């Protein structure tokens, strides 16, 4: 069931038109009309599921909300940053075809994925890459937390380049993401029975294995947890990653002592300092509580020092 025929013309909601091209779930290069067809170089896509399909519906919530390229440009000129990793929305509608009804939305296109560098690598990222990475992703939490959400699911196969710039990291995928604090009231301690999801389990927080709602904390937490995967190979539970209560139980007793998670995930001592104080300050967090993301970029700049380094927007990659 092809939704579009290829190279044809569809008019958002707000009668912006566009161009549908090839296939990069059901996500085609997109560009704006005009009589060239659509290219590989493209500089959107269009993503088309069932209007019915639950995930694109949250997803599309959160770009119309959060993501206005108006708005996003707005953030980046005023907090005096370089460039912001969440994606830019440019429309959406509905779409009929062969008698069933279909949604589509489209946005940024971008390069490769993290996930296939960080393989290629050896599944290793230089302490100047994660720093670097690391960095840009809190900007982008400290982005969407203000504007009442959390990811819940920051990993390597959701964090994309930009297409046109080596050294831009976007976080992508909003499809299960959660909105911790609508209209300014902060959820409380406990299940949402309109969420299914846990996250990835090798990389979810605390809060989610426990059955609660994702807030801010755990979305710091799971970028930790990214952290010493990139710089390391290895997370300490991934030989049992089939039983969540295993993986809840040694998450439980690192976040209780650091110091042993340190010198698990370090063997022979030789442990960068600024990811322990990472970890430290995160797990000082209460569930509801605002974090300060400038500190915890200053943590990650104290490491940039330590290796002759600054934070000179370079991923090194
Ligand atoms: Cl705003
Ligand atoms: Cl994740
Ligand atoms: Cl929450
Ligand atoms: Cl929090
Ligand atoms: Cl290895």
């Amino acid at each position: 069931a092809e939704q579009f025929a290829v190279g044809e013309i569809i008019t958002d909601m707000a009668a912006a038109a566009w161009k549908v091209g090839l296939p990069i779930g059901c996500i085609y290069l997109a560009d704006m009309n005009s009589s060239e067809s659509v290219g590989s170089d493209a500089p959107c896509v269009v993503k088309v599921e069932p209007s019915d399909n639950g995930p694109l519906f949250t997803e599309l919530k959160f770009y119309q909300r959060a993501a206005k390229p108006e708005q996003i440009q707005k953030w980046i000129r005023t907090r005096k940053l370089k460039y912001l990793g969440v994606p830019k929305y440019w429309g959406s509608g509905l779409h009929d075809k062969n008698g069933k009804s279909y949604r589509f939305m489209i946005m940024d296109r971008f390069g490769s994925d993290l996930q296939k560098i960080y393989e290629a690598n050896a599944k290793r990222f230089s302490r100047k890459t994660v720093l670097q990475l690391s960095l840009r992703i809190l900007d982008i939490l400290e982005y969407i937390h203000e504007h009442e959400y959390v990811h819940g699911d920051i990993k390597a196969s959701n964090l994309l380049l930009n297409y046109k710039n080596p050294d831009q990291v976007y976080l992508v995928d909003y499809g299960l993401a959660y909105r911790y604090c609508p209209e300014g009231v902060h959820k409380a301690y406990a299940a949402d029975p309109k969420r299914c999801h846990d996250g990835t389990i090798e990389f979810t927080s605390i809060d989610a294995h426990n059955g609660v709602a994702p807030s801010r904390r755990g979305d710091l937490e799971i970028l930790g947890y990214c952290m010493i995967q990139w710089l390391t190979g290895h997370l300490p539970w991934e030989d049992n990653l089939k039983d969540p209560k295993y993986v809840r139980d040694s998450k439980i007793r690192y976040r209780e002592n650091i110091a042993s998670l340190m010198d698990k995930c370090f063997p022979a001592a030789n442990a960068p300092g600024e990811i322990a104080k990472y970890m430290e300050t995160v797990k000082l967090l209460d569930y509801t509580e605002k974090p300060l993301y400038e500190n915890l970029r200053d943590i990650l700049l104290q490491g940039l020092k330590a290796i002759g380094s600054k934070d000179d927007g370079k991923l090194d990659l």
